[PDB]
């Protein structure tokens, strides 16, 4: 047994980490504030907008502190209209081979040094949170969240992962919100069953606080909505969100949906979030109330910089995915905002 | 800001304990070093005989289980020349919502959840199949269980619906055993393209060990994984698709190799349609196709399937299968296609 | 600041994968679960008959030890109505050697103690199968949770008679657990060690599942003295008779064992047999105070040094013929004791 | 199984601990710093004496924290002479029953809080370490070493556990020295079996740091030596010292011995610490040199305190064994240092 195998190295249980980083009081009621906010938008209860903002991945801690800090005085700002919760990730899921994020990858030398990853990445969320700013992250497996998601206002289930029963069942025991990704192809079926499933109290096998493999079970999890983020062509459009919220209706579920404004859904380019943002701020504006969310990806410094080897970075801008930047932030914060006014006035 | 969707936490038995209450016997551990061998000889090309994947949908009977496999180990007796045939032993079942998630599970079906009691009875009955001479095959679908089972496992198969994902390429790429990948729900063949050759390659990742505990792990890479086609919005059993796969599968820099399902989308839904399906893919392996290198076919004592009361003996409480005298002659004529095949 | 003095670490089974890979038969359960019980009656003084702890020193040999086994089983039955016979199943002599059938089962120093663990369970689960309970000795925190199921009563090592850490151990136990006196004589640490362990404990152990917890336990009512000696043998009916006062005047019930070997036998075993026509007639005489008695005793008597079957490779014994006649003087006494 | 067992609750792994608590670098720096003092010493290439001195138990940070600011202003001045530790003990051992200690029951209520003893106690000795001043402890259970260990200059195993197998097992992989105390009747020949099995490799069942069992493998430990603690009567006196050190000598050891003030050898009268340090002192300046250490109970305020009436605590002051005050504690090690020098002379 175990020829394929090749080693297997210490981890620390997610309770050391908890230990070293403690939910500060003020980090505490950021994100049980948070978390009821955006429950009470998915009730209907409250007409604000959910977004989601920040770097397609964290490469960096201080220039993410120094993005939570410009995001934080807008999330005051624009308090009345908008939920503003910063995007904090730490890996870009790919086929092909490149850096593998801040918890595997911290000192972007192409070793894995979790513990290392797990620390940074746990402090970062705490100090975020701290100032009083929400966070969102992403869940790419079932062992992370343990040392993360009590520092999470919201979550996405990868893309990759929908459909799969692991990752629902791990949906349906999360505190947060969850967030579920649109089919490839841009249809919604897959999506609702997770939805659905994710609803639904399950009993499975997942790691405890204490590093020990146990036997757990949830009471489902009813926060959760879907994300579209375009198939082959874009799907933010007045007529796609009408066509979702048939089948949400179809399908029993409250018809709502949060848009991803990149990748797919902008071609690719990171400028063309801004021309998704003034179709959506449209139909807001015009009085669509389904659309509860949006996702952006956004940082300092717009663009994006490839990872090499011996070299130094250019400080805030991406070395992922490729993002608008700071300016283009503020103004489309500003548009969704005044979108919201508009609709209820 | 913790647990506030999580009822019950409860212990949970680790590995080294299913492996030392069941050890491998000599013939168990036998059994599958052999069919691990004689899968990677097929894999590498360098024999013409057909790998076959068959058995229940899923396993909820010990007894049954075990009747059915002495059937099925003296046919695997009688057609070894042709056939190198492997028992369907599915402990696991992805729902398309919620629903029976197998024996493992729920070993007593009555949402008792009493996994220990499944891990038990699931390493028994593995154990004892793989005693008496016959190999098996499973679905790898959760992270923890694989510990407690693989070392009795000669081949495995990663979903449809988990085949895009992440953490079941790293699986593979650290089991012992050859593994299978279904193309995506919609008959996507990319994405298992994709996983074959991610799990080809070594990754570092969390997992849980033997003792329970989790860990930062090292795989090396699978090199012995394959495609399953299981068809779409269509089937894509046909030597028209078989054609497609093997180009893409060139393309791509992978062996043109091809395991073909002959139930799900493949069948319509229809489990009668399987034996359709068979004779379709005779044919295309008696007209000379080498690509085709295995099958898997959802079979069982009785026919049809039952819903989850006592339950009708011998009958699937999940999918729909064929039964026990559709099954020796699907056997026979995949055995005799390959007799045509070869001279 | 770390580790410079641990050379290496290896993996332990947890003690859940002992328990199932062997766990107790019906009839196992039964012979533990009836044993503790007789044993509990006794202490109580609601049973006039005689523990008695016999077996080898330690064993090093499962197949000897099977047979041992037997041959008692067969007096146990035999003399059920005066003795409640119990095998001494000692896996280790502790000494400043071998290391035991735990540490090294091989017997050629290779610490294989995942082995050892396993054949010591079996042995003990064999041995309680047939209807022979089992008497242990508790000399570390962690092995108890591998066996202590299989027992019906255990010893404290006089070693550790004296520790918190044992004492914490006893407080916890399912067995009745006996306390040695100390090594001049004196009865004052195992009255405190039997007051120690009768209260309940809040401590740090290890789980079935090889992990460390807090451990809440409820105190051990079951502990008693064992008498093993001094400078000179405390066995007299003038020693039992200052034992008892002692035990009485510390609110204790006043109650004893005697080990008939080691230094109340002046370290020769043969002498086992001298101690017994004593305790016999304190017996026989009325003294209702003796509850135990402990005795070393094998196949083949003697001792050898690292092979002999069925003899000792530690402490001498008495052999077969001696432990016939032994059993059935104090199966004697206890009539005469009685009626 | 578990008929005696009532409870069983989770506890924090010493890793948890660890990364919560982490050594700084001058925490790291006055341990590593007084381990080869007191190797040098036991090793007779230092003429100084080895001074274990500090309360009977820590029952109050506070307090503890206060002496020992007071304790390294010694330490700091007379340096020449003495290489003075804290005893900072956590653990103790009971004739019978009774209030077992800091970690145990930090709140010394019987709650058994003792994941809040093992954070108090941990954060405690780091500060005492950070701030210059070495720490001794008591070794007497064997999970909670792995906690505390890597802050401990120098231990000590009990007189009720000198002859205890578990016990030398533990002192033969252990980083710092080790002292053992003759027996509780005054016995000299288990202390020195305990020093000839600490100084050999054993294998056995521990804990790790993950908190989990295992078999560890030791080397030995060398740094090892006897604690003098009377017996019915006292045994610090010159005709003592004498036979200990042949006794030590025929055994093949150097002839070394530290010496107790307290317990039996002061017939466990505070005050009489005084007179036993006034006839070492006059055996050290006579020129003694197998003495190489002393350990004396001393808190702020002398005497002791009862936990059960019920009363508030008076500051400073021992709920265990009575101890001597702050100013004869500042004139005993005055007398020390004094009789090195003149031993030096
Ligand atoms: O075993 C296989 O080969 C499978 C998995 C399949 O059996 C699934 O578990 C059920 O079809 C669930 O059915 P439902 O759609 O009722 O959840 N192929 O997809
Ligand atoms: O700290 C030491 O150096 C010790 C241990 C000692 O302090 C013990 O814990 C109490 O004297 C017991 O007190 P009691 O007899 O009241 O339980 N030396 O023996
Ligand atoms: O953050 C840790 C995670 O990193 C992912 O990239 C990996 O696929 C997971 O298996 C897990 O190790
Ligand atoms: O490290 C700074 C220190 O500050 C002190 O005031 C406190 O008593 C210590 O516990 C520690 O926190
Ligand atoms: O049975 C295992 C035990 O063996 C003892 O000899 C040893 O002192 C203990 O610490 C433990 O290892």
């Amino acid at each position: 047994d175990d020829l394929r195998i090749k080693e297997i190295k210490e981890l620390l249980p997610p309770v050391a980490l908890l230990e070293k980083f403690p939910a500060t009081e003020n980090a505490a009621n950021t994100v049980a504030h948070a978390r009821k906010a955006i429950h009470k938008i998915l009730k209907g209860n409250d007409d604000r907008l959910l977004v989601v903002i920040g770097p397609c991945s964290i490469h960096d801690p201080v220039a993410a502190k120094e993005y939570a800090t410009r995001l934080l005085a807008l999330r005051e700002e624009l308090k009345d209209e908008l939920e503003i919760v910063m995007r904090v990730y730490f890996e870009k899921p790919r086929t092909t081979v490149g850096w593998k994020g801040l918890i595997n990858d911290p000192h972007m030398d192409n070793s894995f040094q979790i513990n290392d990853g797990l620390r940074i990445a746990r402090k970062l969320l705490l100090d975020i949170n701290d100032s009083g700013l929400p966070a969102a992250g992403e869940f790419l497996d079932m062992i992370t969240p343990q040392y993360l998601a009590d520092l999470m206002s919201w979550g996405a289930i990868g893309a990759r992962t929908t459909e799969s029963q692991v990752h629902r069942e791990l949906a349906s025991g999360l505190s947060c919100p969850v967030g579920f990704k649109n089919g490839t192809d841009g249809t919604i079926k897959v999506a609702i069953d997770a939805i659905n499933a994710a609803g639904a109290p399950h009993c499975f096998l997942s790691v405890t606080k204490w590093g020990h493999s146990a036997i757990v079970n949830t009471s489902g999890n009813g926060d959760c909505h879907i994300i579209l983020r375009g198939g082959k062509e874009p799907n933010y459009s007045a007529k796609h969100v009408a066509e979702v919220k048939e089948g949400l209706n179809k399908a029993g579920l409250p018809a709502q949906v949060m848009i991803d404004f990149s990748h797919a859904n902008s071609s690719k380019q990171f400028k063309k979030q801004m021309d998704v943002c003034a179709d959506v701020c449209q139909q807001i504006a015009g009085g669509e109330k389904a659309i509860i969310g949006v996702m952006v990806e956004s940082h300092l410094v717009e663009g994006n910089q490839s990872l090499e080897s011996g070299e130094p970075l250019a400080y805030g801008k991406s070395i992922t995915d490729a993002c608008i930047g700071w300016e283009d932030t503020d103004a489309l914060l500003r548009q969704l905002a005044n979108a919201v006014k508009a609709r209820r006035g």
